[PDB]
């Protein structure tokens, strides 16, 4: 289902061109996702894979198999991603990227 910020209240969103944003919750199915046990956390609507690089940039894409596509949910809500070790973050213009954790709320997420 949904990922919200803890800062902003704006939940993870993306679409089919494979951009990633966040957004207040709307409803559809964009802004769920679902994480099948493998790492990879999957837009509901696309299907596609949660991903970032190296540069922080973060997109979805359909999905590889790569460390990069693969996410570690913390009980403290960071989201981290596996290869870079960079956190999921976002800021209140509803950008999406990755950063050095760096224990700000904006690097938080309550999923459900
Ligand atoms: O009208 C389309 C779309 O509008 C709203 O979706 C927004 C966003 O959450 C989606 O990520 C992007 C996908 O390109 O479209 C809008 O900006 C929602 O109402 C959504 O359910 C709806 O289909
Ligand atoms: O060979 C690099 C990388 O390629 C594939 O990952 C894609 C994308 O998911 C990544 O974010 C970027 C990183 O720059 O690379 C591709 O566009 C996967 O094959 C992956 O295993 C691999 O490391
Ligand atoms: O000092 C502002 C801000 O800095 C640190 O957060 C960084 C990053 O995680 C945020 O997404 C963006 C939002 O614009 O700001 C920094 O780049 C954190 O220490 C944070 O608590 C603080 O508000
Ligand atoms: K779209
Ligand atoms: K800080
Ligand atoms: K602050």
């Amino acid at each position: 289902v949904t990922i919200r910020n803890a800062q902003t209240g704006r939940l993870l969103d993306s679409n089919y061109n494979g951009n990633v944003y966040t957004l207040p919750a709307n409803g559809g199915n964009y802004q769920r996702w679902t994480g099948p046990g493998d790492g990879t956390v999957r837009n509901a609507q696309t299907g596609r894979c949660l991903d970032s690089n190296y540069d922080g940039a973060v997109y979805t894409l359909p999905c590889n198999g790569g460390s990069y596509q693969k996410w570690l949910f913390y009980s403290n809500g960071y989201i981290q991603n596996v290869e870079t070790g960079r956190v999921l973050d976002s800021n209140y213009n509803g950008n999406v990227y990755t950063l050095p954790a760096n224990g700000g709320n904006y690097q938080k997420w309550y999923t459900g």
